[PDB]
């Protein structure tokens, strides 16, 4: 499957694809504004994530830290980003299916779109002012807008017993952007694919 991944930022973005245990193609790459990165996703992936990093600093060997985002500090990501994170979530070919979401449950920090390149679905958008509309407790020093789990440890804020409600925290992320992921327990906003489609994932798609 190939994903295009755009940056339509008008600051440079280091992109990240990870399916939490190994790389997603190079894993990683820097995006100056208006730059595209295309890479080839293997059929079959299951839980793969792509997230743009900000304000990174990188070493001639791959070696650093970002703001945002960052993943024990590899520009060649293998592991999942350091909250906060806007993620474009996939699962590829399962029972002749693909299916994409955009989940704020990892925090806010880059606007993002998900739409498939090929026939057979829509695509998914989370691309509100939330950094700027952030409240007070959920704001991140290093840029972007925690979530609630990340920030207070709660039993209620991390669903850890599967058994949690909606929240002030969860409402807020749901009513800037209703279609992307605002708690573990959020009803579903995930979109079916056709098996084997291809995708672009625009960072700041409006500004």
């Amino acid at each position: 499957a190939t994903f295009e991944i755009v940056n339509r930022c008008s600051y440079t973005v280091w992109a990240a694809a990870s399916k939490g245990d190994a790389a997603l193609d190079a894993g990683g790459r820097q995006l100056n504004s208006g730059e595209s990165w295309t890479i080839n996703v293997e059929p079959g992936t299951k839980g793969g994530k792509i997230w743009a990093r900000t304000d990174c600093y990188f070493d001639d060997s791959g070696s650093g830290i970002c703001k945002t985002g960052d993943c024990g500090g590899l520009l060649r990501c293998k592991r999942f980003g350091r909250p906060p994170t806007t993620l474009a979530e996939f699962s590829l070919n399962q029972y002749g299916k693909d299916y994409i979401d955009i989940s704020n449950i990892k925090g806010f920090n880059v606007p993002m779109d998900f739409s498939p390149t090929t026939r057979g679905c829509r695509g998914v958008r989370c691309a509100a002012d939330i950094v700027g509309q952030c409240p007070a407790k959920l704001k991140a020093p290093g840029g972007g807008c925690n979530d609630a789990c990340t920030v207070f440890q709660t039993s209620e804020y991390c669903c850890t017993t599967g058994k949690c409600g909606p929240t002030e925290y969860s409402r807020f992320f749901k009513r800037l952007c209703p279609d992307a992921f605002s708690y573990v327990l959020d009803k579903p906003t995930t979109v079916t694919c056709p098996g084997s489609s291809n995708y672009r994932v625009t960072f700041c798609p409006t500004a």
